[PDB]
């Protein structure tokens, strides 16, 4: 969850540290999602962004 590991080296206590949450964070040392793809999550499940619109004829500024 938006944590990816850093350090080659050991492979007892890697560094690992918080990757973005604008990122891919599906590899363990990928991270660097498609650029201008999915914002909130490209990696998991379609967790596509949504273009919110005015239209909600009840809204505060409806």
């Amino acid at each position: 969850n938006e944590v990816k590991s850093v350090q080659p080296g050991e492979v007892c206590c890697w560094l690992c540290i918080p990757c973005q949450p604008y990122e891919y964070r599906l590899d363990e040392f990928t991270c660097a999602d498609c650029g201008l793809g999915y914002w909130p999550n490209a990696s998991l499940t379609g967790c596509f962004e949504l273009p919110q619109e005015y239209i909600r004829w009840g809204d505060a500024w409806a």
